[PDB]
């Protein structure tokens, strides 16, 4: 199975999900002087009011929390976006260590981590249909510094200890995604693809130039999780993160000046 390490990591992912070599992959570094001001752009809509958490899960590969998507409760539109996209899940991508564990960079920095809310067009009427879509999934960008806690979050820490191997899951109710959003929705936006198995090349990527500050307590108990299940060989699930990839036909906007 793919996962992170030296002989299945994305360096090999090519072999099974042969896109990993395709136009539209992610993530890309952010080169902010290229980046051109779009004043078209309009800003993003992020209602996340109605939000329905419902469950936390360890995937093998990272962390989720899922929504409950069968109805238009938390929704992405405006900005680079046509049409309303459902809030499914969030996870998160970090380091080992604080200097890496971002997928995307910005003018080759590297965060210490990323948190992915991940979105299907409605208009697609079920995320697997929307994954074989151009347009079919949005996701929004954010990446994490260390420094002071991000209170909003630590419901979240709390919970890990509970699905600390690959399988493992939880009830995560009333959590409310509102709370990992920086102050500015300014963004980067560019067309591209998962970063994980399948690679599908579905994906408007819409990411915040305003980081979020957590604290190191927090991002150490992000990289107490394990890759393995229960009973297996514990491997600290750590440096989930796919590289930057080339840029190739495509260009990155910028919401801001
Ligand atoms: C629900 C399912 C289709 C899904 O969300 N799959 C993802 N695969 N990579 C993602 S990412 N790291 O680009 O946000 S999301
Ligand atoms: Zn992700």
């Amino acid at each position: 199975h793919w996962g992170y390490g030296k002989h299945n990591g994305p360096e090999h992912w090519h072999k099974d999900f042969p896109i990993a070599k395709g136009e539209r992959q992610s993530p890309v570094d952010i080169d902010t002087h290229t980046a051109k001001y779009d004043p078209s752009l309009k800003p993003l809509s992020v209602s996340y009011d109605q939000a329905t958490s419902l469950r936390i899960l360890n995937n093998g590969h990272s962390f989720q929390v899922t929504f409950d998507d069968s109805q238009d409760k938390a929704v992405l539109k405006g900005g680079p976006l046509d049409g309303t996209y459902r809030l499914l899940q969030f996870h998160f991508h970090w380091g080992s260590l604080d200097g890496q564990g971002s997928e995307h960079t910005v003018d080759k920095k590297k965060y210490a981590a990323e948190l992915h809310l991940v979105h299907w067009n409605t208009k697609y009427g079920d995320v697997g249909k929307a994954v074989q879509q151009p347009d079919g999934l949005a996701v929004l960008g954010i990446f994490l510094k260390v420094g002071s806690a991000k209170p909003g979050l630590q419901k979240v820490v709390d919970v890990l200890d509970s699905i600390k191997t690959e399988g493992k899951s939880a009830d995560f109710t009333n959590f409310d995604p509102r709370g990992l959003l920086p102050e500015s929705l300014d963004y980067w936006t560019y067309p591209g693809s998962l970063t994980t198995p399948p690679l599908a090349e579905c994906v408007t990527w819409i990411v915040l130039k305003e980081p979020i500050s957590v604290s190191s307590e927090q991002v150490l108990k992000f990289r107490k999780l394990n890759f393995n299940g229960e009973g297996e060989p514990e491997e600290l699930m750590v440096d989930n993160w796919r590289p930057a990839q080339p840029l190739k036909n495509r260009q990155i906007k910028a919401s801001f000046k």
